[PDB]
């Protein structure tokens, strides 16, 4: 079929057998959603990804976006939008938004697992489809009036950016120099050029694109402390009626020429330096803009990382689906023996190897993203972990960071395991995996670099949370160590959880110790990025260890067939992490536990 | 960009004469007419030809890449880079090494792949379609003085040449093969078959000729890779006497592949006697020991591919230190807290300053292990520089072939994420030559021999059944280093450990197979540990030569060095230290890990994956 290959076995194994979602369908929101209709739709939008999504995949990276400088717009391959045309005649653009803008209540973690679908069948058509979702950010943090616009934009399906990047300005936002000017009827001008916009124009997909853009009103502080949030539109418009008028002054003047998700127009966009005035609305009437375009990208950190745990499982699944058809040598076992049989490549030691840390880490990612989100609904999170909306709201911000550093640098990093099992084939882009590797080197930069979610994770979502969302998750951990055949795992998750604990305390030994002696804090800088896979590791270690538990029940109670096999499988993939990925943690404390500042100090020239 | 192509020449005259005193040789017997002044012009002339003319179409040939046309069963490269070709030719560089009675400069091989490494790094393809006289004098040194003549024409002519083994079923296991081999009454062979993923197979109007040397077997050989006899298959006939070139020979490209990346190598499916005109092939030295002639050709590329990786990561750090000198992003860690204290540039930052340094120290041990094991490539240079005599010196190149190719491919692929990374969002854009870097390399892990065949190469036929003589040496130079000023002490003690986890790591594989003989299925355990094996002795090797390199510049600091000396020193200290202390550790893990295989990963149904 195509090149996409899906796996909803799995996500309906993670949100019904592991995490017991379907215990809130039918109730309080989520009245309406019963479980059937829930598995229904993961099916239903898995058909569409492998249809008529992922019929352009290939398309989109060979004949990529072309920019028109003679219009300022984009103009799109034709098969794509024929892949958005099925998204958005089915609907699928509404998936999670709220019901009064059209959406069809459900949990999080069920709207995630649909998303996943779109993710690795074409990612770029999701990032295309946010409008609606961006509108309801909109909405949320909007005042009445503008709730009003909000609700028109999500209605006729207008498309969405987040704009904050500027040339000097992309992990410090707050360095931003693009202003704000207020006018005389309460409006903006905008002023000002960005950088590496997403969609930030999109041929004719949409009638308007809504512009989220963060400038700095003239005369306000420094940093994004004093950046605002500014409505932004590609056209004015009737802000009762919706009708489009007369085009508001921002336009693309560029669009990069990338390694991969080429189909994603990527572009410079300017403000009011084209002899038109950029007229924005300040959201809210308040001045609060870092903390408004949080909501958004927490949204994109969340896209960042399924997309990367949604592109290694179709890379595994394409791995694997070719490694059983290649025959290729003959058995270890005789190897001597030059007449001895050939065999398929899945009976040598090496690949098989390959395939179990390829399926470990890709079903160690989909558990992590779908626990994460399991923490983004107050009602799940009280039904399925039995704690409360503070509570919850930390967690889910903890672990925000792992889902897109961790997915992030993980599904690139396992790519490479699953295109070296088809030998050279791989390197072709006859093959979909070359492209999935390109496509996928993106996620570690976008939405905030690997470093940047490290510090993140650590200063903002553990020193400053006081621990309290870090202590919960341990805890949960050490519940399921506390508790025979899942002996073996459980000690060397014992020892990782140990080894996790002594990473946490040496940084924030020289956390603390910075105090007295300022460059003690480089060390957690040194360490930062290695603290955060490590606990990447330690949560894959323990939802897959968690899954074989599962398994082991439904294997006692007589599971046969397919079913078997699939939880056979996850008896091996927790054994094999915890054997061969979890003993690693160990060797990476002790290293964190000496980290020293020789290399800050080496002089630049030495490099 | 064009200028992509940053050269290390310091690094290279470091390694050759402060550290393993490749001149002891220049001057003396077989190099009695090359100097170490003359050597040193040589790496400086062709990195700059490399930086200029060659790294010039780099760009090129991704963006603009060759095109077939299949009725002539050609192909077109791209003007742009036929012009980088022409410099390549008209320097001599593509007889680096030759022979001098086939027109070569005679050098050390230490030397010779120094010089390489700057147009592996400049345009790694380029090196790839020059590689015909090298190819003609392994055709020479195996063949009939007959052929030794051919020979020395395709060098002086400069034809191109390919090695042609794989077939669709046959790629790893290359005695799958079916290509067959008719013999004809007058002595010649028709070869008849198919072969798929042949570089260079066309190379457009760069060469009047290409030798093609095609493994096929004779009618009736029996099976495997001993069956397999090795053929002269020129693209067009000659005059044996003249080397005017003839009739067209039955020998024609049918498919060139798309790539993910190495784009302008043409990578070509090759049809043998399919289009009703015989292939004709003659017999490499009138004999049949085909697997054993082509390994002499497999040896070279697989040090060709592991030097273009260490090539493609050093440049890619090194474009990646100069972007991170003059991005400015964010405050000093030691200011976080404060909105407006000054800007820094990335350098600053402890995450960026990890990331250089593990790309420099990974660059740069890999540099030192490509050199120190073409020291083992001449006997006398062998022999001079480590006091080993030519039989173990044979041994120890065989053992560190696969750590070049398979430790380098890997290695350099994974440490290119750093440099991407590094660039931040600018990274991912083709305006920085890093992506290309990493497109281009992705293959390195796969041609020539995959990882996994290194591994095995490495472990069962470099270590067990060489009785692990070249091991031990190795294993003692370093027991050496670490026994011999404290100021190393703690790398010393962190590369002690490292040794004793390889170690481990070598007794517990040994120990698998050798409760094979009891129980057949404990071989397996080998192979799941062989990759990981091999990667460790990197490790080592990396950690070892690093903290050579620091014990030597720790001396020349000593004595006085200042300015750009004296910080290429103090970066190769710093160097050492970090991946002795950040890198070495994992290893302890890994010996734990590979001491506790198991099968279960080999019983488990297919089905459950
Ligand atoms: C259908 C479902 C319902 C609908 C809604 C859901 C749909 C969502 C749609 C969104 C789609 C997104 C994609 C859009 C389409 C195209 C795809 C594009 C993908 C990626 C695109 C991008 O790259 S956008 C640019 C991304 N840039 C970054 O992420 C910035 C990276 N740098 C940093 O994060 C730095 O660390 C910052 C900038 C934070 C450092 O500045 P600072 O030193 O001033 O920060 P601070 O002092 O630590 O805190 C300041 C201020 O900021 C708030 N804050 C910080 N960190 C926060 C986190 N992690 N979470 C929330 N808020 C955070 C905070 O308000 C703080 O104030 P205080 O609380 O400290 O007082
Ligand atoms: C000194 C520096 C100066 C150098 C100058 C440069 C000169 C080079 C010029 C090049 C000419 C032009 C060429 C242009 C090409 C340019 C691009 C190249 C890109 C890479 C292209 C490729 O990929 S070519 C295809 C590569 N294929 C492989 O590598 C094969 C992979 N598979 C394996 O290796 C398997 O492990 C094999 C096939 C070996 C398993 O078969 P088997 O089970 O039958 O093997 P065995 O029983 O173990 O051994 C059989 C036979 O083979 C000999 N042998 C095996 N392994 C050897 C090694 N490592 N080294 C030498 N010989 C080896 C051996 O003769 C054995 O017989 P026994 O001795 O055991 O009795
Ligand atoms: C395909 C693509 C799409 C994008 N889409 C959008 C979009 O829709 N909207 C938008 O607003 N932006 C968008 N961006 C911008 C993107 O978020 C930025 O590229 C990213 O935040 C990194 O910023 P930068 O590129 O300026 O890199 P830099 O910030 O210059 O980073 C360079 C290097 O320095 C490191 N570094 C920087 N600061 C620190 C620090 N304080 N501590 C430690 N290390 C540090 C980084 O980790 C990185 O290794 C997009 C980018 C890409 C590539
Ligand atoms: C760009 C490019 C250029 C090339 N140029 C040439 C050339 O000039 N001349 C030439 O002869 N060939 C050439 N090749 C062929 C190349 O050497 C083969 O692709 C390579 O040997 C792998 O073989 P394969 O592709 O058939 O993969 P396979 O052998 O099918 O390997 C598939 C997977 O199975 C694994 N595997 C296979 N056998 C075993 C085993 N016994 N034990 C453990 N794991 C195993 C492999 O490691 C790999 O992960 C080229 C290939 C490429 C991609």
């Amino acid at each position: 079929m195509s090149h996409y290959k899906s796996n909803v076995r799995d996500q309906v194994f993670n949100l019904f057998e592991v995490f017991g979602v379907d215990k809130v369908l039918g109730a309080d929101k989520f009245s309406d959603l019963d479980a059937d209709t829930a598995r229904e739709m993961l099916t239903e939008i898995a058909r569409l990804a492998e249809g008529p999504i992922a019929e352009s995949f290939v398309e989109g990276d060979r004949n990529p976006p072309v920019f028109d400088p003679e219009t300022h717009t984009v103009t799109l391959p034709e098969g794509f939008k024929k892949s958005m045309r099925a998204l958005f005649d089915g609907g699928w653009d509404k998936v999670g938004l709220a019901e009064h803008l059209g959406g069809i209540p459900m949990p999080r973690a069920l709207q995630w697992a649909l998303i996943e679908h779109i993710l690795g069948a074409n990612p770029a058509a999701y990032m295309y489809a946010m409008g609606p979702g961006m509108s309801e950010i909109f909405y949320n943090n909007g005042t009445d009036e503008q709730k009003k616009w909000a609700t028109i934009a999500a209605e006729r399906g207008w498309g969405a950016t987040m704009v904050l990047t500027e040339p000097d300005a992309g992990s410090d936002v707050g360095a931003g120099r693009t202003k704000a000017v207020q006018q005389p009827d309460g409006t903006w001008h905008i002023e000002g050029v960005k950088r590496f916009i997403t969609s930030a124009d999109s041929d004719d997909l949409f009638e308007n694109i809504m512009h989220l853009v963060l400038a700095r009103p003239e005369g306000a502080g420094p940093g994004t402390k004093g950046l605002s949030l500014f409505f932004v539109p590609k056209f004015h418009f009737d802000h009762e009626t919706g009708e489009i008028g007369e085009r508001n002054g921002v336009f693309v003047t560029n669009v990069e020429h990338k390694m991969g998700l080429k189909v994603s127009a990527t572009c410079e966009l300017s403000l009011g330096q084209h002899g038109i005035p950029a007229v924005g609305w300040l959201v809210g009437e308040v001045h609060n803009g870092i903390a408004q375009m949080f909501d958004v990208i927490e949204q994109a950190r969340m896209m960042v990382g399924t997309k990367a745990i949604a592109t290694l499982s179709t890379g595994y699944l394409n791995a694997l689906e070719y490694a059983k058809e290649r025959v290729q040598g003959a058995d270890m076992t005789q190897m001597t023996d030059k007449t001895a049989p050939r065999v398929t490549i899945t009976h040598h030691p090496d690949v098989r190897r390959s395939l179990m840390t390829q399926k470990a880490y890709a079903e160690g990612l989909r558990a992590i993203y779908l626990y994460t989100a399991t923490f983004q609904d107050a009602e799940v999170a009280q039904a399925v972990h039995g704690v409360d909306g503070d509570l919850a709201a930390r967690v889910n911000d903890l672990l925000l960071p792992i889902v897109k550093g961790f997915g992030s640098e993980t599904a690139y990093a396992k790519l490479t395991e699953s295109l070296q099992t088809l030998g050279g084939s791989g390197f072709l882009q006859d093959y979909p995996i070359e492209q999935y590797i390109r496509d996928s080197k993106i996620d570690s930069l976008y939405a905030g670099t690997t470093a940047i979610q490290a510090q993140d994770f650590f200063f903002r979502k553990i020193i400053r949370d006081k621990g309290q969302a870090l202590a919960y998750v341990a805890g949960e951990i050490e519940q399921f160590i506390k508790n025979g055949r899942l002996k073996t795992e459980r000690e060397l998750l014992a020892t990782a959880l140990a080894d996790v604990q002594g990473m946490a305390a040496s940084l924030t030994g020289y956390l603390m110790a910075a105090q007295e002696d300022a460059a003690s804090i480089y060390k957690v800088g040194l360490g930062s990025v290695r603290f955060l896979m490590a606990v990447g590791d330690l949560l894959s270690g323990w939802l897959l260890a968690r899954q074989a538990a599962v398994a082991i029940e439904k294997l006692d109670a007589g599971a046969t067939g397919a079913d078997k096999s699939f939880y056979e499988g996850k008896i091996a993939a927790a054994s094999f992490f915890a054997k061969n990925m979890l003993p690693l943690l160990t060797s990476t404390r002790q290293i964190i536990e000496n980290l020293d500042n020789d290399v800050m100090e080496l002089d630049e020239a030495a490099f």
